[PDB]
C-alpha cells in the first residue's frame, strides 16, 4: 500500500517543481535559511512557504533555518545535471509536462493534449513565446562528440543538420567539412551566436525555414538528431523524403536517436525512455521507434537502414544510436 | 540524481492515476491480459495503451500482462479503495489537479481549485451530483470501522443527544450509537450527502436513533446537543471560518456540553487543504487560539490522530 501511494502521489513532484521554479535552493545557498528571508526572496506568503518546506523536509530535499540535503543540492541552478531548469514550471519542458494531467485523453485518442491546455500545438506555442522558445533550446551539454566520432567524414564536403538546435552537432562535426543548420525562427539566432562564439561562423551557417518544405540545399550527409521522435509516422516520412531528395549522389541520412530492440536494459533505463516516449505522445503525438519500426519508416521514404552505430552509455542519456540510411 | 528525478516525476503518478481511471487492473483480473482485449474494454487506442502498460511494468505495477502484488491494490473491490482514490473522474484525484498550480497557492495562501474547475470545492460538488457522491464515498470508504476509536475516546454516560456537524454519511454518529445505546443523534450535512447518510443509517437499523438534517453549519444550528462533533471539518476552513463554525457550535451546546474535534510527516493532507480549500492542519497552540476566539478552551486531548474536547471558557 505504501508503495502504491508513493508511486501515485501527484503532490510530491509538484512540490519539487515548485521548489525549482521558486529557485528556493539557490536562495538558501545564497544565505536565506529562514522562512522570513526566503519568503521575501521568492515573493511568497511565509505561512504557505513553510508548509511547502515541511514537505520538502519530509521527502528529503531540505533539512527556523533550512539547508539542502545532498539530493536537494541538485536543484542549485549551477549543478551540471541542470535539474532545476528541467523542473522549472516557467520553462518549456516542465510547463509542457502539465499536459500529462490529461493523459487518459492521449491514451484514448493517440493524440497530444498540449494544445488543449495551452491553446496551440507545441512548436507553434513556442513560436509565439520567445521565452519558452529560448528555454526549450537551452534545455536541449552540447554531447555530440560520440555521434560525430561514429561517422567517417572523409568523403563528406557538406553536412546539413535538419532541425539542428543551437548547432552543437554541426560544431562537433566541424571540430574540411562545411555545414548548414536548418532551424526555426528564434532558434536560428541562438545557433548563429553559438557558432560565432565557437569561432566556427566561417564553417557553419544557419538557415531559417521549415523541414517539411524543399530543403535549402543538397548535402553529402543530412542529420536528423532527436527530430523524428517528435512526429507521427506520416510526418516523419515527409521529413525523411525531403532529406532523401536533398542528398548528393552517394550521400547518407544520419538519424541520432534511440533504435534498440524492445527488450534488454534495466528497469531504470526502461523508465527513463518510457518518460521520453510518453512525453512525445502527450506533447507532440510522436514516439520512440524500435530498430524494426525504423526499417519500415525508411522503406516508406524510399530508404534503407544501411548501418546502426551504437553510442553506448551506462549512465543518462544511456545507449543511443546513429542510424545510417541510404536510398533504396 | 536518480532520487531527485524520481521525486520530481509528474509522469509516474499520472500513469498510475490513468490506470486507475481506466479500471485497467479490474479488466485484466476479469480475463483481458492482452492489449487488444484491454484496449477494447478500456475504450483506448491499442498502440497508446501499450505505451502506458510499458510504464506500468517499469514501475512494478504490471508484469500477456498481469498485476503485481502492488498493482492488485488497484482492483476496485480492494478494501483500501486506492483505485477510486486515484480515479480522475472521482472527486479527490480530480481535485489533486489543483496541485499543478501549487506555486500560486504558495504565493497567495489561496486555493487553486476554483481557477481550474470554475467554482470553489463544495460549490462544484453541489452542482455535480456524481462528484458529490464520489467524494462522500471516498471519505466514508472505511466508515464501518474508522470511527470506533474516536467513539471510544469519549465517555457517553451523561450524553443524551449528539449533533454531528458536517457528519458525512453518518459513520461517526453510527459508531457512537453502537457504543452508547442510550444516545440519540442528528447529522447535519449538505444537499445530496444527507440522502446517502439517511440510506446508510436506515440500512444500519439506526433510523429511529439518528436523524439527518440538511443545512449550513455557518447558520444557526438546527438544535442543541450535549456533544457536538466536528470530524475532519475545520481543516477545510481558514481561521476566520473555523472560528465561525466553532461559535455556532458553542451557541448550540446544552449546559455542561462539549465540542469534540476529530482531526506520518500529513504534509500531503495539509497541502491538499491549502490547494483545494485554503484550509490547514493546526497544531495545539493554534487550537488554543482558535478555541479562545470562539469563547472555548481545550479541556483535554486524546491521542487515537486526536480527539480534542472543548468546553466554554
Ligand atoms: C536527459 C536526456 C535527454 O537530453 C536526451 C534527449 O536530449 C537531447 C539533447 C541532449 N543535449 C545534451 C544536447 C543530448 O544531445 C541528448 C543525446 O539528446 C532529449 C531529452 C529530453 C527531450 C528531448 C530530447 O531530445 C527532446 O527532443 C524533446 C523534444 O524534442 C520536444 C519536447 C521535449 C523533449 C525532451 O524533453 C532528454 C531525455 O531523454 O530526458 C528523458
Ligand atoms: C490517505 C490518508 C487519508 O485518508 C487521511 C484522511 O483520511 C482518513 C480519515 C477519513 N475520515 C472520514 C475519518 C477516512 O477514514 C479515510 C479512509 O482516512 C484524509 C485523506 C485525504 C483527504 C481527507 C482526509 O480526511 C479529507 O478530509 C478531505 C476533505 O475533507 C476534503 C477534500 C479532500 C480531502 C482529502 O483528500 C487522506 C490523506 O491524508 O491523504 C493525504
Ligand atoms: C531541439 S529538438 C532536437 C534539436 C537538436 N537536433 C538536438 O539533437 O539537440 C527538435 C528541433 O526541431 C525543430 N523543428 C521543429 N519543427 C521544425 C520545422 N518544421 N522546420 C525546422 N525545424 C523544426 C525545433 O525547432 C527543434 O529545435
Ligand atoms: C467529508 S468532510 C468530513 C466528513 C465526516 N465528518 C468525516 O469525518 O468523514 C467535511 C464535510 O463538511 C460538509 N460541509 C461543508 N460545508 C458545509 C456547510 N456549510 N454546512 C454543512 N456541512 C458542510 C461536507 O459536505 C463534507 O461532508
Amino acid at each position: 500500500l505504501r508503495t502504491l501511494i508513493r508511486l501515485g502521489s501527484l503532490h510530491t513532484p509538484m512540490v519539487v517543481r515548485t521548489a525549482a521554479t521558486l529557485r528556493l535552493v539557490d536562495h538558501i545557498l545564497a544565505g536565506a535559511r529562514t522562512v522570513k528571508a526566503l519568503a521575501a526572496r521568492t515573493d511568497t506568503r511565509p505561512e504557505a512557504l513553510l508548509r511547502l518546506i515541511r514537505h520538502l523536509v519530509a521527502i528529503g530535499l531540505l533539512e527556523g533555518e533550512f539547508v539542502p540535503t545532498e539530493v536537494g543540492e541538485l536543484l542549485a541552478d549551477d549543478h551540471p545535471a541542470a535539474q532545476r531548469a528541467w523542473h522549472d514550471l516557467t520553462q518549456a519542458v516542465a510547463r509542457a509536462d502539465i499536459s500529462f494531467t490529461r493523459l487518459p485523453d492521449a491514451i484514448r485518442t493517440g493524440r497530444p493534449t498540449y494544445e488543449s491546455i495551452y491553446g496551440k500545438p507545441f512548436y507553434e506555442d513556442l513560436a509565439g513565446r520567445p521565452d519558452l522558445r529560448a528555454s526549450f533550446d537551452s534545455l536541449l551539454d552540447q554531447a555530440f562528440d560520440a555521434p560525430a566520432a561514429a561517422y567517417d567524414w572523409t568523403n563528406v564536403r557538406h553536412v546539413l543538420d535538419v532541425g539542428g538546435g543551437k548547432g552543437g552537432f554541426a560544431a562537433a562535426i566541424a571540430r574540411h567539412v562545411s555545414a548548414t543548420v536548418l532551424e526555426m525562427a528564434g532558434t536560428v539566432d541562438t545557433a548563429r551566436s553559438y557558432l560565432k562564439d565557437e569561432g566556427l561562423s566561417d564553417r557553419v551557417d544557419v538557415v531559417e525555414g521549415d523541414f517539411f518544405e524543399p530543403l535549402p540545399r543538397k548535402a553529402d550527409a543530412i542529420i536528423l538528431s532527436f527530430v523524428l521522435l517528435n512526429w507521427p509516422d506520416h510526418d516523419a516520412v515527409r521529413i525523411l523524403t525531403r532529406c532523401a531528395e536533398a542528398l548528393e549522389p552517394g550521400g547518407r541520412i544520419l538519424i541520432h536517436e534511440r533504435a534498440e530492440a524492445p527488450s534488454g536494459g534495466t528497469r531504470t533505463s526502461d523508465l527513463y525512455f518510457s518518460v521520453l516516449d510518453l512525453r512525445m505522445l502527450v506533447f507532440l503525438g510522436g514516439a520512440l521507434r524500435t530498430r524494426e519500426k525504423w526499417d519500415g519508416l525508411a522503406a516508406s521514404a524510399g530508404l534503407v537502414v544501411e548501418e546502426v552505430r551504437q553510442l553506448p552509455s551506462p549512465t543518462i542519456p544511456y545507449d543511443l544510436s546513429l542510424l545510417v540510411l541510404a536510398p533504396a
